[PDB]
């Protein structure tokens, strides 16, 4: 161990996983899977490489490229590319490791990885970004490919970077293939990619509602509190309306908008907000209209949870730590029986404990049921996988076809979380299985067992 | 010819094929296809290679590996891997040759091959099998690939071996692709793979029943005699019940179970048998229950054919030579009008002659119609092909989607057998076309003509 | 061990080697090398492949192509190509196996293989041989290469065929490299290629003549007995005339010409014989002049040795089994102290054991010393490796350069044969070491030790 | 610049180089070469990869494998493999970085890299080392090759390991090429491989002895101080005896033997010491004879230098930091005018700056002249490149041939060290040029200029 470098962010993730596995009945029923945890925690392959490029001053520049290829038991390496000054190996092993098991949950054939550069997009011109992507991709293509490793976007790598990177791979490998996801519509991108994470959340909660109530209830006629104004929260809200539900809240960086009384946002309203966000206007400048007005109450500086009144479903999809303990109690007091994270890490540990304590203490549908983002988010990860599949046929499915497959993939997440908690975190008679604990063990056990099948360990 | 090695098992297969083609009108209408038979009978490629490995005594061990790549006119090389002490080239050319034309019948894009080792799985530990697969696959990967050659299981190569072999190919080729079939569900296997051969048999007989009766009849309300207790006979029986038919018999290594009177097995009963077979208990230990009892008659030491009484369909799916001449007469006397082999070579030549003589002598649906296993079995070969297709999209279809495609593939087998017999074995006015003769010429003519299109011969 | 096919010619070669070992002290000093014997006798890789080609009638034709890549511990596979109607895998394994150890003796880095086809060159036009070589090479290039496998001439493949084989390799691999040996001088060939073998026997026996009779009882004033009158025999004779020796005997397939007194053939005469063979004419050229009517006694349709009279070195370089026993004994009556095979398998077992018995009996330098073509023939094999080296160096060495290195490679053979046997035969009582036993187990041990250094066995 | 990890050993190497530059006149004459310094210090490519292997208990084991391919401006990556429990990326970068410039000095075409694993060879059976090397090489071959990256020995990897590594490369790449150096003689090894380093220091200092004291005050009648008694020390001593020198001192790890008067060790004695080391015995062989009781004073568990008495060349070739300062000063008391490192890092900083101060003070040929192992050690590295060349030439040169070219490669080191510093140090006042400063910035400038010719910077 005196060899081992200190990789704080990575070690943090390992520690959390090993703790989760240890607080279950897994290493009881299957003690040899500790060997699995040992072997999986070392990446299958790691590539680092010098990236030399020219700035607009015509000056030579040096940065460092990385592609952590962590696990490929369940499919080709899959995970994003981050261009950001803080990037290093320890950051990218953390993200890559995490990705192994979030990709496993979908029930798609996706391994895990993460790559990128310590290149800084700030203050860089469009042409500087091009010259970088070209230098970057020149070495990377040696190491990726459509049946090998399929990167994607992340911080600093938008559709702009994806396109430069694809066009340089094309030049080098003389090939047209699903080597990157998040591509343009003319060259191999997928429909539903915008609606994905938001539709996915609502499809996941739809299986939660089904299960908890034996098919008695659905989003039909339920009051939903959403937070967020952007891509995830817009389309979550649209789906909920389509399902006959009422969207009672939305929020932005500076306040919450609440439906007075019984009521809902309408699709035209959502569209109006959308338009404000593309302009970087605040969801206050719409209640300045006399439309909205007494239909809506705008609370500056505040989250929606205490002020929605009575609610049934809530969908935090704004940022991290956006549901405190107290706000978790409030949702419980309002009759909220389902919470799912559209935003990664939106609920604080305090709020999770609050929901997980209520779940244990109240049988069946009397409980509030909490679902972590790593299963509810997964929509975006899923349409990535559907983009790859569409690239293989060289076909573009209809929005209807991609929606349907996404619906299934989302049922797989619910099922992987539910079934794993029933086995390794078995609840007492009448208690809902923990979808959080389930969704944390589920990726590991799926990967590990397949690793065993394939002889990665024994 | 003084060069030619004696390959008995292979030469046997050639002799049988050339006899089948000669006893038709093919080399009359198309005499130049004798050139086809000459060229096809030499494999496109054959690889043999030393396999060195370490036993648990840490001792070096030597065996011989093979991959016969026989024909690829109609698709990538496809066929199984056998680990068995008797393996040699002559065995594997026999099986490989046969596979060319059984894969052709499906109407899928599958060439023909067969591979394996003279390695003996007996007395070998799990780790010894791993060390072998790793040594084996190390040389094999040079010669196979998802669009090149897709091996599969056979004697001595179960899901255990498939997984070791896949995991070693992964390591070597740095690729995730449909390079093997019969994979685990987490890493690229297919649903319906268990139900495949049994569902396939019933779908094939369903097209037989349709044809012979102009769509008047179906499995709706017909008494079916099945033999066998394992994978093929369980799911054949389930499908028959689903179709509204009555399963009146099942059998194991030591006796037959018969429905007294009018009656059928029920799905719960099938499941009960299934459970006895996984434990290696005998289908007698269920009539020891007072359930079953006077519903069933258990005949130790006996096959079901004479004792089912009157029957409509029979589905020998236990082992080889399980329907004698006399038993073939018995089925005929009981009104049996459709026989299809779930087991390879289940009917003796005596029984085939018996059915084929009745077919010639009795017009239309008065006949008994015999279908060889090489077309009725083909279910397993089909879901293999569907597994490959699913691996290409990196998608998992629903059990409903794989069932539907299997249904089609099974119609293709019926049609390739029917149509080829109408052309090259034309029956007299009012006689059903021979599905046995048809199914024997059909693979050859499909392959040969495509070979001609591609310039393999001229 | 019933699985294995019947391979006569190969099984014979293994038996003979396995009895040469164990009849030595190798397996007591190194018992674990029976493991080596077991592993090395399975070929590393074998390839068989259909060759379809068009005859001048426009007719499709089928033959079978092979390449036995037996062992590569000491370097790339190296071995020749035989086009002949008798070819099969058993014959090619025999030759390949033997090539492993024959190439080891040169002290070059050359593994052992052999390939060819059952294609019959007899009666074939030049265009048919072209068409075949294209078709043959199209599959073969997948399996060979400058650093992988370098084939070369043998029965059915002359410089004509080598050229057709090279061209097609060029067209397919877009390369140009030492992938074949025996190539034309304009395109990668070597000088001393024709002389090579003939020069090699003379160099070999020169070192035999040095070691026995250390005081340089050399080729200087020896009357040497040659048989053959082919390019092996003519360059063998030139070399011994250059060494101050006297050539007394050349022979034709039907034919045998003897120096009636003391004297020799001259280079000018050799030149005349060469011209006769370009005309496929028989010797019959003592008729040309009463001068050549003297110095020459001619014996049609028979054979040399007995009538040569008294002396000292014999070089059988005609064909296999130069009729033996008796003449061998006659050569001990004449003061024949040195016999080396210029033709492969030139001495029949009866002449071998006769020479090896005399060695046993008569102590050093009183004995006839027999050397196996496994060292004497190796001159050709040696300039092939030199043709490879020259192809690497992008250079075409002087005849002097390639002759010098040949002289050394020959001494290596002698040394590997002499030092081995002096170890593992240890002659005793001041007898000459067995160059037959030495030459055989030397190649084995060199390969087998290098096998163990790498992981091939343990 | 916080993103970057903490790499002690590497950061040290950069700092030391960056201070050697800038303390020279290079950056005034060529300021843009600070750009070179920035680019070259990022490695061109880095690969890390999990190695799973099986111990003799049948237990799965995990270690980590690396290959730092740092710079290839001047040729393929070349650098050794270290198996040791301390290995990590920081250590390997330090070594790789240093190898870049050490290889440049030979004037061969050799880029710089370094690799290995944290696998611990201690306590491992031969079979465990085999199993590891297979597993290690299986991933490594993807990244190396005769014209790409040629690794070689270092701490944990001897000729044993090289052989296991080569075999597995053979099996995987189906090639046979100069992909590893330090290979056995039967399979691609070089003569003068063992002598190499030892011969190289003597050749280097011979040119130091030529330049200072131009009138050939050569090894002729020098009493030379050696330390080490390993293969570096024994071939260093043989060479100086051949040069007419007198070896006065050899030492063991615990141990130090001195010629008590005028005289030397003999080759026969060296031979005896070598045998002792094959037995892991200590010197203790002046006991064998009162003869050796004279000519020899022995000092256990301590150290040479101070007690050698008066003279002239010292060759520390034992291990790192031969205890310094004091003895260094003693060597200036004896007429020691030449000190070159046969061991890497043999002189501690205190002895370096002591020697470099004396050089400053005493004008030419009155000074002790210190040479860094960065030139003196380079004999080994040089015959490795020669082993490569021989592998290319398909040839195995005479010991004379490889010695001659080694002698020249050594003169290149001296010349690159001498001519540089005489440029970028310019000693002044008729002082000897710093061979320490010269040797260091020479490698940099050679690489950096070739970097600029290609596009690596500008």
């Amino acid at each position: 161990m005196s060899n081992l470098p200190v990789e704080p962010e990575f070690e943090q993730a390992y520690k959390e996983l090993a703790s989760t596995l240890e607080n279950s009945t897994l290493f009881q029923k299957n003690p040899e899977y500790r060997k699995a945890l040992a072997v999986v925690s070392v990446p299958e392959r790691v590539i680092q490489f010098r990236v030399v490029w020219e700035n607009d001053k015509g000056e030579v520049q040096v940065n460092r490229g990385f592609r952590v290829q962590f696990n490929s038991a369940l499919g080709p390496y899959k995970g994003g590319l981050r261009f950001h000054p803080s990037v290093n190996l320890s950051i990218l092993k953390f993200l890559g490791f995490e990705q192994i098991f979030k990709n496993a949950l979908t029930g798609l054939n996706m391994g895990g990885g993460k790559g990128g550069s310590d290149f800084d997009p700030k203050g860089k011109s469009d042409s500087e970004i091009r010259r970088f992507c070209v230098a970057f991709m020149t070495e990377l293509c040696r190491h990726i490919g459509a049946d090998t490793d399929v990167p994607a976007g992340d911080i600093g790598v938008t559709g702009r970077e994806i396109g430069y990177l694809f066009g340089q791979y094309r030049k080098l490998r003389n090939s047209w293939e699903g080597v990157l996801t998040g591509k343009g519509g003319s060259w191999g991108g997928s429909l539903i990619r915008p609606e994905a994470t938001g539709y996915g959340v609502v499809y996941y909660v739809e299986h939660m509602i089904a299960h908890a109530t034996n098919g008695a209830e659905s989003f039909a006629g339920k009051r939903v509190a959403i937070s967020g104004s952007g891509n995830v929260a817009q389309y979550a809200a649209l789906k909920v309306i389509e399902l006959g539900g009422s969207v009672v809240s939305l929020s932005d960086s500076q306040g919450s908008l609440i439906v007075n009384g019984e009521g809902s946002f309408t699709p035209a309203e959502i569209d109006a907000i959308a338009a404000l966000k593309v302009d970087r206007k605040q969801i206050a400048e719409l209640v300045t209209d006399a439309a909205f007005a007494d239909k809506f109450t705008y609370l500056p500086g505040q989250r929606p949870w205490v002020h929605v009144g009575a609610v049934d479903v809530a969908l935090p999809s704004a940022t991290q730590n956006e549901v405190s303990g107290e706000e978790a109690q409030a949702l419980i007091a309002a009759g909220c029986k389902f919470i799912a994270e559209g935003s990664n890490m939106g609920c604080t540990q305090a709020a999770i404990d609050a929901f997980e304590a209520h779940r244990e203490a109240n049988k069946g549908a009397a409980a509030i049921w909490y679902a972590p983002g790593k299963a509810a988010n997964a929509g975006g990860v899923a349409v990535s996988g559907l983009e790859m599949a569409q690239n293989s046929a060289r076909l573009s499915w209809t929005a209807e076809e991609v929606d349907a497959r996404l619906k299934d993939i989302m049922k797989s997440c619910f099922q992987n979380g539910l079934d794993t908690a029933k086995e390794y975190a078995t609840p007492a008679d009448g208690i809902l299985p923990s979808l959080v604990t389930g969704s944390n063990i589920a990726g590991f056990t799926k990967v590990a067992a397949a690793m065993k099948d394939q002889g990665d360990w024994w």
